[PDB]
């Protein structure tokens, strides 16, 4: 089994199993404008809320829960801050009182000073009842930036997705184990458990539709999701104030810096990251906006030997099959995903491309990987 | 490989499957110099192209040939000949006689098996710092030892180009700082174990090796001279990304629709700098213009390479692990490793002075401030002055 130096979980994979909901009250003036983000946004309140707080250290975070409830309590504010009502007037500085924190906090954790898929996907969640499963009906998220945003839907829809396609990954020790031994009939059956995971995982992305709305998701949520890397609403970056000199750029949280769907390309020997393309470029440079051991692990996949490559050199058609089905399985999710961003993205545009042709081109890679 | 996922990120050992050798590193050991007949209308072109690009000869020859099958090239140091050959030929086509006329479009009848070549090996259809410098040399003589007396490089692109010298020269300290590769595997255990002075000792042992590579350095001068390396060399290492000569990139015909952008050679993907600037704790590639160079050449390193340097950022910390210490002796040896990097860096700067900048201005920089970022980032480094 995968160690433990992975921070890979048995029952929710790369999401922090069972996050912290508060931080000790040492931090509560963080804690109100978090848990506020509508409200303070709306109002107009927010920015100087924010410039009225008193630098805090980072020292009363011990554990590590805390230490990623403070990143996305911290990202979530700075979110907020930069962008406003998010109509316009941006605050190309952030205030040294929150900015230092910020900034020493992802130093310790070696993520960038920025909102990621890991804070507000993996760690933005809770059971409303600790007894019942983990069901779209018995959760939500801990923070929003607006009412009506669908945040709790788009969060919640990816972390239930990630959660399916973790089932695989136990699955991981098994295959590479089957190549070492040449047990190639585990091998097989390893490969189609992997693409029943897969499978599996499409059927929970069907929720998608019900707790998201094209018009919410275009004209507001989408705001807060923004960076500072090549936008040309903040062209330099963002001034982290008494902690750099210059500002710094940072790309957006993002679902390419999913760790499953990332671990399943490597495992496939589907070379995303290869090419030289921009999809290519992307998907790598998102590997430094993942928890280090998470980035850890998908490097640990890359030095065990290629499964594609076996599977290509056995003649063998039925580890051809099972191969294909997990393949398979990945052109589906990514093709129903496609679909969605149509409805999404590119249709309330219309009433951008650019984003259509990066999905398609890894989507085709993806393709292109099966053996036939 | 397996062992790391069940027990974790631990370098106590260099495994095989790095593809480090004891010797030479990074280095392609003992490369081979000949191709098996089927390729030898390949290996004519490419052991001819100062003559073939000085006639006019080298493009027509090009066009000439009949599109073989990479089948042949059963071993990995004939597929790692293959992309030297075919890697020169491609940037001889390219360039032409490097005084303007350019080619745009690479012809099927090779851009397929390079393409075809460079997916197998996971490496970029362009030369990298791995075909021109790890794989392009020779022993003179196997029974005398690893000098410049004793070596050679297999491909040149012109008379007079000094692409022996420049080749040799990186090689010489490629190998020079591969010394202290396998003190690595002590590092990380020492401090696992929390053995204080194995550690000092080992760190102390990486120190001399960048020093002895620094004093290799010094043979630049006299095999490389400024202006054939100005005006000549530096065409044929030119790539395809960021080119106004190419500003779309390069057709791979019968490959690729669209034209793709790669960049050329560098040093920037050796992967022994690299690894030592990962092994102290150096950000080398932690937002910057630099810091996104150096992090894209490792595309450009072989997959075993570009591994090794991933599982080195999956270990501990050296540079934490030293700081956390409170030990003068300790922080000494740490610094010594530092230093020898700086003072590597600030030779380099003064001999891309001498070759590249004063060379610039006798004719009717970037690449100064990238050095001078790598350069200031190891200084920075320093934990005393
Ligand atoms: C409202 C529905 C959704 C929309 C509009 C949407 C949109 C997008 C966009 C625009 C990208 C491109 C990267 C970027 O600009 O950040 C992307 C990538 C991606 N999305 Fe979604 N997404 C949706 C739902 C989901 C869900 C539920 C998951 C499940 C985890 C998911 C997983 C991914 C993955 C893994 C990528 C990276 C590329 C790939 O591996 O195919 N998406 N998505
Ligand atoms: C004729 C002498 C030399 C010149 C003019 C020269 C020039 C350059 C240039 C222009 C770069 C910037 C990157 C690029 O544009 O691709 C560079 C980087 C570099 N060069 Fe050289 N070089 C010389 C000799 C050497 C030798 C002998 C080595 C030994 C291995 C070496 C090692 C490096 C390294 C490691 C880098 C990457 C940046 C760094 O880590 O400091 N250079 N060189
Ligand atoms: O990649 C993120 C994203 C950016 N945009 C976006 C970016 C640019 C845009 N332009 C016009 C619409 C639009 C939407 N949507 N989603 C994303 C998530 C974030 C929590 C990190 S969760 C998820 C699942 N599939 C994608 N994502
Ligand atoms: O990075 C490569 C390079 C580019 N240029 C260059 C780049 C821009 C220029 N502008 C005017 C002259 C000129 C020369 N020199 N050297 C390089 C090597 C390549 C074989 C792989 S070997 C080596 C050691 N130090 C650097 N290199």
């Amino acid at each position: 089994t995968i160690s433990k130096e992975y921070h890979i979980d048995e029952e929710v994979g790369f999401a922090l199993p069972n996050p912290q909901e508060n931080l000790p009250d040492f931090y509560n003036d963080w804690m109100f404008i978090a848990k506020h983000l509508p409200d303070l946004i709306e109002s107009g309140q927010l920015r100087e809320r924010v410039e009225k707080l008193n630098m805090l250290s980072i020292d009363h975070l011990t554990d590590h829960k805390s230490q990623r409830l403070a990143r996305l309590v911290l990202g979530c504010i700075t979110m907020a801050y930069v962008w406003g009502k998010g109509h316009g007037d941006v605050r190309k500085v952030l205030p040294r009182n929150i900015a230092v924190p910020y900034c020493q906090l992802s130093k310790k954790l070696e993520l960038p000073p920025i909102l990621v898929y890991a804070d507000c996907v993996l760690a933005n969640w809770k059971k409303k009842d600790p007894n019942k499963p983990l069901t779209y009906e018995n959760m939500d998220v801990l923070f929003s930036f607006r009412d009506g945003d669908c945040s709790k839907g788009f969060f919640l829809v990816s972390l239930l997705v990630e959660i399916a396609a973790a089932s695989a990954i136990k699955v991981i020790p098994t295959v590479f184990k089957a190549m070492q031994m040449q047990e190639r009939d585990t091998l097989l059956k390893a490969l189609l458990e992997i693409a029943s995971c897969l499978e599996k995982a499409l059927q929970v992305f069907h929720q998608i539709h019900d707790h998201v709305n094209p018009k919410a998701f275009f004209s507001v949520l989408r705001i807060y999701l923004s960076g500072w890397k090549g936008n040309p609403q903040l062209s330099d970056g963002l001034v982290y104030e008494g902690f750099w000199e210059d500002p710094k750029e940072f790309a957006g949280g993002s679902a390419g810096q999913s760790s499953v769907f990332q671990c399943f390309d490597v495992l496939l020997g589907i070379q995303q990251t290869a090419g030289g393309g921009h999809a290519a470029q992307f998907l790598q440079d998102m590997r430094r906006y993942m928890p280090p051991a998470h980035r850890n692990f998908l490097c640990s996949l890359e030095s065990n030997p290629s499964v594609r490559e076996f599977v290509l050199s056995k003649g063998d058609a039925g580890l051809r099959e099972a191969y294909d089905a997990c393949v398979k399985a990945l052109v589906s999710l990514r093709s129903y995903h496609l679909q969605i961003v149509t409805k999404y993205i590119l249709i309330p545009a219309s009433q951008g491309t650019d984003l259509m042709n990066f999905l398609k081109t890894v989507r085709s890679t993806t393709e292109k990987s099966l053996l036939k």
